[PDB]
C-alpha cells in the first residue's frame, strides 16, 4: 500500500483505490494503474520534474529502501498478477529488484522528489508507475 500526497491530490494505485477515492475522483487511468483523488488537507510531497533514471524505492515486503536504476517510462508487457491479467501497462519503468503485490504504493524518489509508485513485480523486476509527466499535480 501507499500514496503520494501533493497539494490537494492523493495519488494511489488504481487497483487499491477506496470508495472515498472514487467519490472524490480527479483522474484515473487503468492502463497506468493510477488514480488521483482530491483531499481536504494540503499534502507536502514534491513530484520530481526530471528524466532521472536512478533513485531509491521503498519495498515494504523487505522493510528496506533500495537504490535502483530504472528504465524510461514505456508501454511494457506485464505478466498476470493477483490484481491484473497479463497485459500492456503504459508509463511504466522497470528496475531489477524485489516487488510483491503488498509493495504497490511504495515511493520511488530521486533528488528532485517523487518519481512514481510501485505498481508491478515478479521475475526479479519491480515496475513503477511514473507520475513525472502529470504536471497538473503541481497546481490548482
Ligand atoms: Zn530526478
Amino acid at each position: 500500500s501507499g500514496a503520494i500526497y501533493v497539494g490537494n491530490y492523493r495519488v494511489v494505485n488504481r487497483h487499491l483505490a477506496t470508495h472515498n477515492d472514487w467519490a472524490n475522483l480527479v483522474w484515473e487511468d487503468s492502463s497506468r494503474d493510477l488514480l488521483v483523488s482530491s483531499t481536504t488537507a494540503q499534502g507536502c510531497d514534491t513530484i520530481a520534474r526530471c528524466d532521472c533514471q536512478t533513485g531509491v524505492y521503498y519495498c515494504s515486503s523487505r522493510r528496506k529502501h533500495y537504490p535502483v536504476s530504472f528504465s524510461k517510462p514505456s508501454l511494457i508487457f506485464v505478466e498476470a498478477s493477483e490484481y491484473y491479467p497479463a497485459r500492456y501497462q503504459s508509463h511504466l519503468m522497470l528496475a531489477v529488484g524485489h516487488s510483491e503485490p503488498g509493495d504497490c504504493g511504495g515511493i520511488l524518489r530521486c533528488q528532485h522528489g517523487v518519481v512514481g509508485i510501485v505498481s508491478t513485480g515478479g521475475n526479479g523486476l519491480v515496475g513503477f508507475a511514473d507520475v513525472r509527466d502529470l504536471l497538473w499535480l503541481d497546481e490548482e
